[PDB]
């Protein structure tokens, strides 16, 4: 892992951004990624610009110059593939920035707690090669084998968290460099917990462990807060369907094109292809966006901004009417 030079982040510095607030909840990331032919350099500007309006890295002794080194260094290990890429992160950065500041999240979680979930955002889809935990399990692939045999099912993220802790060990990267004793170790391991929640196999018991605890008056507050930054990083993760009908549509596409490249892959390895990773279906977008509504993401918004998070009202207001936009194609097919 070389040094980022001072060229590298001189790229970066010239993206000046005109006519974007990296605050909004309805910022465009694709007329962002249009708006240039270095849009690697405008994702890189736009996770920088959001981490220093914060204000957050200032007070942690982090320094302009780290934090734009820890950028780059998450850069370099996002591959090009069509959804789990740097673009992807950015837009979870950019989305957890306003659950915190527009939905008012940042008052049930502390100002390091509040860094950390930015920060976490850019490392929590390390190295992804568009394949889920279950093509590496169904393949026996190495990284599979090695996930069975020490038992943890978790292939992809523990494997992110790796790399997370990698970048973290150079001085020159560590944005929790300006850290010690328990501040420091609070760091990584809610860093660590957040990119383990990451897993959709522990969706259903995740959101019940989050839900009991925000409805006990008596949780253990470290347990709360520590289940607030997971909930939020697992909020930011499945926050397609909660944008602008026409963004939450081209992160479909994105996605479904990555899905169909593990199941022609699975097709050429002789492996079980479920339907959705099926190109031969044919399967409707409008269906797929409805059935992902209807069974994870309004439910899940819908618990939390309730138990909890009044402030994030907008997701569940958004995802109805994306909801109610994909019956109007259905309607006039
Ligand atoms: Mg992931
Ligand atoms: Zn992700």
């Amino acid at each position: 892992v070389t040094a980022i030079t001072k060229v590298e982040r001189e790229a970066v510095l010239v993206c000046e951004l005109p006519s974007f607030d990296v605050t909004d909840v309805e910022f465009d990331l694709f007329r962002a990624r249009e708006s240039t032919d270095k849009p690697l350099d405008v994702a890189a500007a736009i996770a920088y610009r959001l981490l220093l309006g914060s204000g957050l890295p200032q007070k942690f002794g982090c320094s302009d110059e780290v934090l734009l080194n820890f950028i780059l260094q998450c850069r370099k290990k996002y591959r090009n593939v069509p959804y789990h890429n740097f673009y992807h992160v950015v837009d979870v950065c950019q989305t957890i920035h306003t659950f915190l500041y527009r939905g008012n999240v940042y008052e049930k979680l502390t100002e390091l707690e509040c860094f950390v979930l930015l920060i976490t955002a850019l490392v929590h889809d390390l190295d992804h090669m568009g394949l889920n935990n279950s093509f590496y399990l169904k393949t026996e692939s190495p990284l599979g084998i090695l996930s069975s045999a020490s038992g943890n099912t978790s292939v992809l993220e523990v494997h992110h968290c790796n790399l997370a802790v990698e970048i973290l060990s150079d001085p020159e990267s560590d944005v929790f460099d300006g850290l010690e004793g328990a501040e420091r170790t609070l760091a990584f391991r809610s860093m660590i917990d957040c990119v383990l929640a990451t897993d959709m196999a522990k969706h259903g018991s995740a959101l019940e462990a989050f839900l009991a605890s925000a409805a006990d008056q008596s949780s253990d507050e470290a347990a709360f807060h520590r289940m607030t930054m997971e909930i939020i990083l697992k909020a930011g993760d499945i926050s397609n369907v909660t944008k602008p009908f026409d963004i939450s549509r081209q992160w479909a596409m994105a996605v479904t094109e990555e899905f169909y490249r593990q199941g022609d892959m699975e097709k050429e390895r002789g492996v079980e292809v479920l339907p959705m990773f099926d190109r031969s279906k044919n399967m409707e977008l409008a269906k797929g966006q409805i059935g992902f509504i209807d069974f994870v993401a309004a439910p899940f918004f819908q618990k939390i901004v309730d138990a909890c998070l009044q402030g994030m009202q907008w997701t569940v207001d958004r995802i109805k009417s994306n909801r109610a936009q994909w019956e109007r194609v259905l309607e006039t097919r």
